[PDB]
DNA sequence: TTCAACTGCTTTCGCATCCCAACTACTTTTCCTCACACTTGTACTCCA
């Protein structure tokens, strides 16, 4: 349930985000050439946005000049399936080089259908399996205001290698 | 018959642009663990 302090990575997750952010670069360019009639591939993505670094989300005052008139002309299904088609053409040949469940992912996440499999569950590393165990027992006693026990879990969690700042300072 | 620059000399011992590095990333090195499609009979009756 609770967040874990692991620097966990797998090839199926390194691909499935890269399989996603490779695609998004093409469909972003395609949206602006139809707006013109009217290469890490993820390092290239975040150059469109400013990472907030103070808050989670870049919140912004509103009663100011950051306002806009509402755009009138809206989407339809006929324009959406023709603006995605040419990015869906070029994507299909790297879709057969990637693994089929990464390929099952991008087929599923492009029609809606967010993933229901959370990444810290199938990792099965036996050391992360205790790091997932301890942090769900760490928060559970802090939830239950049991402090001599949640001390003991927290003293044991910081000694297991690979744990982060996340557990460290927050519940001081 | 004079003005104005070129001129060597003050002491006496001893003191005294190129490289490197940081951290976080991404990647390669491979080795190990199984599945996915194909096929002949046999089984349960099928129509003669």
């Amino acid at each position: 349930m609770f967040e874990v302090p692991i620097t966990l990575t797998n090839r199926k997750f390194a691909q499935r985000r890269k399989l996603k952010y490779q695609y998004i670069n093409y469909i972003s360019r395609r949206f602006d050439r139809i707006s013109k009639k009217s290469s890490d591939e993820e390092r290239k993505f975040w150059k469109k946005y400013e990472k907030p670094e103070k808050s989670f989300e870049i919140w912004r005052t509103v009663s100011s000049q950051n306002k806009q008139p509402i755009n009138k002309q809206k989407m339809t299904y006929h324009n959406f399936k023709k603006i995605e088609k040419i990015p869906l053409r070029k994507m299909e040949i790297p879709l057969l080089h990637c693994t089929k469940e990464n390929k099952l992912y991008f087929q599923s996440i492009s029609r809606g259908l967010e993933p229901l499999k959370t990444s810290t569950s199938e990792v099965r590393n036996y050391r992360t399996r205790h790091i997932v165990t301890l942090t769900d027992l760490l928060h559970l006693n802090v939830s239950r205001h049991n402090w001599s026990l949640a001390y003991k879990i927290f003293a044991t969690l910081i000694r297991i290698p690979g744990v982060q700042i996340k557990s460290l300072w927050g519940i001081g």
